[PDB]
């Protein structure tokens, strides 16, 4: 049986492949052809290219070799090269103008998936090249998704040695039979296929993937959308800022560039935006996925009043301080929703810009009590009775695998009431003890959240709730002031709480607000359609905060 | 400079090519790219296709190890060959479907016009297949142009060993620099390259030449229409028969198949079939180019009587008889052509069709004498003036060069006369002393009939004129007869003497008879619209004479 699957980089997971722009570069500037071709090989396992991939010199020390070996070829061929002839802008243009394989890369990851052990072996150099970075973006990107990845530069052998082969296979600590390797260089793939490892010419992706498919008989063809790329907690860089002697917030980090502070709702995680983290950071931001004050490994003080807005907004603005953070985009949900309206209410100068997703921007009315107002609509039931210190924290830290189960579930799925919770005396009453597990999420990703709620529990999530006068008090101050700053409010179809009606005049508030709507997306906006939130939010930053 | 030109067989000289035919045969069975390439290589210098090239092994031996060694390749690559693979058919297919890739054998032959070295270096094979025959019809016709032959299986070498670079220098006689080499094979150019030999990877045939242009500085893209391929007298086979003890017959033989016998008119030789000679060989034709009794190297008799139609008819009876041909297509020119109208007449049996070129058939007048009828037309005075025994001699015996100068001549360029020759006192009385060369011949082919002509003179050739009387009488004994096998009769619009006109009636004698005409072109038909006479010719012979 097969259990490793062996990726070439150039021409298999990264398109178009760099041994064609010589061959194009040619046809357009009417030289020879195979002249470049033939002058970027020359020497062979003794030539500049070799030195090049078996890493003895850089890229920018190789440069002039190659024009040295082009000039030479010319002069061979009896022409003659242009006046503006410039290796460096051929190879940053080809480097550049080079994009991941998105199919070849998705037929790796559900190998991988089904428990392939998959690896890029590639020929490459040591690029010290002003424009670097562009490879260096692309080359993490396409790592992380691996279990190896063998640059020939680094291991000082190169394809198609044998010895190379030999090494790899000692990597995937594997036998050859058991490994697919896969190049568009025919000469590359002759080594591993008389070593016995079954063999892939990458001519034609399609083509390569149904002989990829063929032989795993695992489907890589037609297969449905994939679900965006996750976190896995273990490999994350875990930030901790202490905000005042007795609280401190923990949060996540991945990328560079605009800070974009992330913020969760009841009861939720960091680990909420799972899905966005790695796609956020993608797009060139630094993403801050925060564990709010409560939850995770954030400090949960036991006091009501540690949870009113201007308290929790006062510690965004002292980690911000501390981080040394002049703005950040504020992206909440649910309650983090509310404290991200607040943050630009209170705190423009600190926001750089804001969006929400289902939580909609509502001013205070001077004239009602918060508590009538929460009376006054059926689906605000539940909040009435978070109300009782101790009540709805005996029934959620009862069984957390049930809780979050019975919670993080799909529109349809539904297994909650919500219609005289106080009344039915729980929110739980007639779920079932064992529920099924939801489509949104896996048994593991269920026992994240138990594991992090075994620490504090419910009292500090459940106080959000338990602030309401207080929070209307604070709010009344900002009744004359409008929201001028950037603004996203992102509405769920089929939230039954933050319905998409709530958010209709918004307007009135913050007059050049840009939307965004998912249909058949419930309360869990984030895991329901992380694909859609994805293009929706990304969109947004590119536009409005650079 | 350059002096030297190298063609590669496959890929270059001859299309398509049989690397193509293994990645064709992996796309239509739909077996893993590379597939057969790689089987075909397989084991490199050391394998089964490397002893081939080199000549170890025939290509009927090769079969089942290539056979082997695609079992072996789909084994690895975890694949099954269909039912009813044949490596032979596959082959057998791919030989049969390649031909000469017409652009590169034109640029070739231009070459070798302007002086240069031309030879085809090819890693070729011993083949014994069964249907062989094929690649030996195509090799013949290309080597035919080409200085040299270098066959890898023969030398017991191969392409890219440095070895055959240095046989092949050596074989030229001319040093790495003076040399171009086009190979369609990139590594195969890398040791020709690196010896210091101007290279031409063949991707397409206009890319190829245009490098192959600019580098030899000679124009070989957008040439005008090429001439057919002619003859060298000393390259021919020559025969000899003798018909009766005092008259033996001259001929030269090209190619295999149905007897095709050419006869020229006056004052002409087999040469003037020069052109027609190899095409019609190609075409699937025995061609046996006679010079006729009384020119070049066939007894010239001083009797007249030893040229009437029925003596010299019974003679190419007589020759098919002694060279065991009971049949023979029968195609003349001028005189010849006359001939071959009454071999049709009187001898059907022996004639397997017939052709005639300007020469009309027009039945004898039993009523009118034949002189009355020469005297009848202006254009005929010549044939007047080639009565007189002596006469006509004297003036064209006296400068040969002058004699053919003045006669071989097209349309426009005529200098001659031919309105009272008789009166005038000669055929060249208002001709130069020195001729300019006509377009139609070089200074060669002029120099050619002068030796030929050096032997027996214009008696025997002028004695052909000389029985319109014994002609008439023998003719008329036909007078009742119909020619009732196939015939093609072909006129020239710009003959002044043999006017298309004067074959208007031809009918009446001949009902089934096709026919062909060429615009802008006068007497010497052969040499004047060579392309034309082939493409006639050829269409005629395959239609009508299998
Ligand atoms: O099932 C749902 O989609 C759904 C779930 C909720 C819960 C989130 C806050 C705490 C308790 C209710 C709210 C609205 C919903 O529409
Ligand atoms: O110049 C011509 O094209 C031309 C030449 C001839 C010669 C051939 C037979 C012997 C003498 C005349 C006849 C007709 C022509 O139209």
């Amino acid at each position: 049986t097969l259990r490793a699957a062996v990726f070439d980089l150039d021409g298999v997971l990264a398109l178009p492949a760099v041994f064609g722009v010589l061959g194009r570069t040619e046809e357009a500037l009417a030289l020879p052809r195979g002249l470049l071709n033939d002058a970027f090989q020359k020497g062979g396992p003794e030539g500049a290219t070799t030195r090049l991939m078996k890493g003895e010199i850089t890229l920018s020390q190789w440069i002039p070799l190659m024009e040295e070996n082009c000039r030479k070829c010319s002069e061979t061929a009896k022409v003659c090269l242009p006046k503006n002839f410039s290796i460096k802008e051929i190879f940053d243009k080809a480097i550049s103008a080079r994009k991941i394989n998105r199919p070849m890369l998705q037929a790796a990851l559900m190998l991988r998936k089904k428990g392939f052990t998959t690896a890029i072996l590639t020929n490459t150099w040591l690029d010290d090249r002003a424009e670097r970075d562009g490879l260096a973006q692309l080359m993490c990107e396409l790592k992380m998704h691996f279990d190896f990845l063998i640059e020939s530069c680094q291991v000082g052998m190169v394809k198609p040695e044998p010895q190379i082969y030999k090494f790899l296979l000692d990597t995937l600590k594997a036998s050859p039979s058991e490994v697919v390797f896969l190049d568009d260089i025919g000469a590359n793939l002759k080594p591993a296929r008389d070593l016995g490892m079954v063999t892939i010419l990458v001519q034609d992706t399609d083509t390569a993937l149904k002989e990829l498919e063929k032989v795993t008989g695992i489907q890589l063809l037609n297969t449905p959308a994939p679900l965006p790329t996750s976190c896995n907690p273990s490999d994350m860089s875990h930030g901790y800022v202490t905000v005042k002697p007795r609280v401190r917030l923990h949060f996540v980090e991945l990328g560079s560039g605009p800070a974009v502070c992330l913020c969760h709702g009841f009861p939720e995680s960091w680990y909420s935006w799972r899905y966005q983290i790695p796609a956020l950071a993608q797009a060139g931001y630094r993403v801050l996925a925060m564990d709010m004050k409560g939850y995770g490994e954030s400090s949960a003080p036991p006091e009501i009043e540690e949870y009113c807005m201007e308290v929790l907004c006062k510690e965004m603005v002292t980690f911000l301080d501390k981080l040394g953070l002049s703005q950040a985009v504020f992206i909440g949900h649910d309650w983090g929703g509310m404290l991200v309206w607040y943050m630009a209410l209170f705190y423009p100068e600190r926001v750089r810009a804001v969006a929400s997703l289902n939580t909609p921007f509502i001013p205070a009315n001077p004239n009602m009590s918060p508590l009538e107002s929460i009376k006054a609509n059926p689906v605000f039931d539940y909040q009435l009775y978070f109300q009782e210190p101790g009540v709805a924290e005996a029934e959620l830290e009862q069984n957390l695998s049930r809780t979050f189960k019975s919670l993080f579930r799909a529109s349809d799925e539904s297994v909650l009431s919500m219609h005289k919770v106080c009344e039915a005396g729980g929110l739980f009453v007639n779920s079932p003890e064992e529920p099924s597990l939801s489509r949104m999420v896996t048994e593991e990703e269920i026992q994240f959240y138990v594991q992090q709620f075994k620490k504090s529990g419910f009292r500090g999530p459940l106080n959000w709730y338990r602030n309401m006068e207080r929070n209307w008090k604070w709010a009344c101050k900002s009744l004359g002031r409008k929201i001028l700053i950037p603004a996203l409010m992102v509405t769920a179809e089929k939230d039954f709480v933050l319905v998409p009606q709530m958010s209709q005049h918004m307007e009135d508030w913050i007059p050049h607000l840009k939307r965004g709507h998912i249909e058949d997306c419930g309360h869990w906006t984030q895991m329901d359609k992380p694909t859609e939130v994805n293009q929706i939010l990304i969109k947004w930053l590119d536009s409005d905060a650079r």
